[PDB]
């Protein structure tokens, strides 16, 4: 052995930005022994102990240790407000409890600029065309970009991960591919962007023929 | 112990596409023991044994095994022609020699389309502007994208890794950032792209005010 290790993970960006999703912080304890398998978790939100976390059943691993996980749902507004979530792990194999703390990225937020680009000339002779959504100058990097048309999700797009720019902000592109048909008939397509620094955390940019 | 393991690595895309660079295949042998440290390499180019590989001095590792590496330079035209490079590793701890073979990606090549985009409206009021180079529909993914102006490299750009598209081809974008000055005075900037499927393996797209 050697004592357990603790890793603390943030919620997913899309869960923090959507009212219908459940953002969670996850405190993962590994190298928990057969002899001392009991793990106690204490959770604090800016120092105030909360009691509504849920510990998953211990999971035996291939190397003969346990993985013990505790999951705390965070209020969407608390995460966005920069509250700090501390997981304290107690176990009889540890010399003292281990604490980890996480919170949203801390720099000044910066709102994305969003532009849509119509299909490149070479594609007007093909069966499918691509529309582009350029999203740049945002911070932090947490963001969600989708496409829709007639209020339905389009699913055929691919978005780069955010890329760190020299000025400390991020940029990305998303590319939607649609049947040329749909474009030539004047259907309106929109790039949706959800990011904390936008007004109302959301913006859309629309285009058509 | 358990016997040595072999990993074979391709040359870098930029080395294969530039006449002044040295593309190499690298045969890496790990978990070589103190007792049987001697490693013999045989190399073959489409079955023909070649004798100009160079074995690096054995390198002792932190876990008390050796890492032994052999490096074979490949002719630029041979790699592009799809020749297969086989590394055969013999060592007294192995039941039989181990062989690995690698070659360029095998699908049909497909030439990139390249477009440059001038600065977004929001930036005309800033100190720096970004120019964009969109490169799409290429295959294989090996490619090199740079920027220049007045025949000198511009170094302030960032290029995404190739992204796999639904149609089996790749796309990427490169973004150069320059002082607004330079753009407003009419300097010409160009996106260079080197890819095997372009005519003469190279193309440039240029833009200015
Ligand atoms: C016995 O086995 C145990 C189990 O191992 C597995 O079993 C076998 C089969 C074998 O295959 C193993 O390889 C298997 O993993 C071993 O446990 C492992 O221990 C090691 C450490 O020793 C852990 O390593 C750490 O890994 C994290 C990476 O976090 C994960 O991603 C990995 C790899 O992709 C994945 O395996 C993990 O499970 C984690 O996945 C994430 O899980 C979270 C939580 O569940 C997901 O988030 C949640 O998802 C939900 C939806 O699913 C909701 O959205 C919810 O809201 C959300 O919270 C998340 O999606 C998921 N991610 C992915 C990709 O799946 C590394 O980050 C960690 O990093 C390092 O820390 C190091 C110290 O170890 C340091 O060296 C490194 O540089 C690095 O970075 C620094 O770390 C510091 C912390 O010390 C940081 O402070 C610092 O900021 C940071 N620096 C920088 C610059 O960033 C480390 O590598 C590994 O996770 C354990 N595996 C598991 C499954 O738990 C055990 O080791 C072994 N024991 C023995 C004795 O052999
Ligand atoms: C004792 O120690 C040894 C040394 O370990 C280090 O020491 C300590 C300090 C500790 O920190 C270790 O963690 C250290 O690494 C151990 O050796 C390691 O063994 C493991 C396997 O057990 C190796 O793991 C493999 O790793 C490759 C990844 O290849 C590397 O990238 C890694 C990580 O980024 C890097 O560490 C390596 O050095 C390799 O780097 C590349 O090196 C090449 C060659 O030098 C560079 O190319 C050259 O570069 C030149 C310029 O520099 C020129 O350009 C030249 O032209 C060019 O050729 C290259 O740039 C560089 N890349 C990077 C990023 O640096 C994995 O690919 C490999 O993959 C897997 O294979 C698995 C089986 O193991 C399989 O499970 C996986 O899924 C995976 O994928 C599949 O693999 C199949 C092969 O089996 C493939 O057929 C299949 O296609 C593929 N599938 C798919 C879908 O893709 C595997 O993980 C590791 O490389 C070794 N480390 C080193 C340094 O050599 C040793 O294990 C340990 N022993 C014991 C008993 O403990």
């Amino acid at each position: 052995l050697g004592g357990p290790s603790v890793f603390l993970f943030p919620p997913k960006p899309k869960d923090t930005l959507m009212i219908s999703r459940t953002p969670e912080v996850t405190c993962v304890v590994v190298d928990v022994s057969h002899e001392d398998p009991e793990v106690k978790f204490n959770w604090y939100v800016d120092g105030v102990e909360v009691h509504n976390a849920k510990t998953k059943p211990r999971e035996e691993q291939y190397n003969s240790t346990y993985r013990v996980v505790s999951v705390l749902t965070v209020l969407h507004q608390d995460w966005l407000n920069g509250k700090e979530y501390k997981c304290k792990v107690s176990n009889k194999a540890l010399p003292a409890p281990i604490e980890k703390t996480i919170s949203k990225a801390k720099g000044q937020p910066r709102e994305p600029q969003v532009y849509t680009l119509p299909p490149c000339r070479d594609e007007l002779t093909k069966n499918q065309v691509s529309l582009w959504c350029l999203v740049k100058g945002f911070y932090p990097s947490d963001i969600a970009v989708e496409w829709e048309s007639n209020g339905q999700p389009e699913n055929n797009y691919k978005t780069t991960p955010p890329v760190l720019d020299s000025d400390g902000s991020f940029f990305l592109y998303s590319k939607l591919t649609v049947d040329k048909s749909r474009w030539q008939q004047g259907n309106v397509f929109s790039c949706s962007v959800m990011h904390e620094a936008l007004h109302n955390h959301y913006t859309q940019k629309s285009l058509s023929l």
